């Protein structure tokens, strides 16, 4: 299951893409 | 207020969707970055 | 007082965002 | 380079530890 999120802000968005990111990962 | 810009994030997974959506939900209302 | 609790970060960019998240948290709950 | 950063509350806390816990076995950040 595939969702998406619409992050406002560049900055903001960098931090949630590296937190999901780490999630995949260690999950 | 906050940024104009928009950006899609795609998370795979419900459970890890709603961490990162509360995170968003919070960030949206406190405007700290 | 709400109890106060540490989690030891290895790193200045990973404590700014946790410590970022932390008060976004503290200001949205 | 170890930061300390202190939560108030349980429930904060368990969210950042959750977070923490992830960086630090990906080293994404």
């Amino acid at each position: 299951e595939i969702f998406t999120l619409q992050v406002r802000g560049r900055e903001r968005y960098e931090i949630l893409k590296k937190l999901n990111d780490s999630l995949e990962l260690s999950d």
